């Protein structure tokens, strides 16, 4: 009746261009974590070395900020998601991967999501995403 209501997952705005199978068979070297802010902030300074984040943002949704973090390596979203997941004990944790870097930090920088901070000049804009019909 009043509880600001939890995010169980990510909104259908950056459900456009995500990839949701948490046991697929895909090695994604993107992904954006959706957690609490102070979450956000834990990841950022930690993942910043675990994985060289290609780029790293936090922005700003409804109630928490989605971390948004690229990596160089490959590696499964069963593999990366057991790093979200080892930061779950002091609030929910909703980290899933991302098929396109580019277009989903593109929806998440423009609104109704805002930019908080990030490791680039200019957000992703890494090269090394893929072409696609756009």
């Amino acid at each position: 009746g009043s509880k600001v209501e939890d995010p169980k997952d990510f909104p259908s705005e950056l459900l456009s261009f995500l990839s949701h199978a948490v046991f697929s068979n895909r090695t994604l070297a993107c992904f954006a974590i959706y957690t609490t802010k102070e979450k956000a902030a834990l990841l950022y300074k930690k993942i910043m070395e675990k994985y060289s984040v290609t780029f790293i943002s936090r922005h700003n949704s409804y109630n928490h900020n989605i971390l948004f973090f690229l990596t160089p390596h490959r590696h499964r979203v069963s593999a990366i998601n057991n790093y979200a997941q080892k930061l779950c004990t002091f609030s929910f944790l909703i980290c899933k991967g991302v098929n396109k870097e580019y277009l989903m930090y593109s929806a998440l920088t423009r609104d109704p999501f805002s930019v908080i901070e990030e490791s680039l000049p200019g957000g992703l804009k890494e090269h090394d995403f893929n072409p696609e019909s756009s």
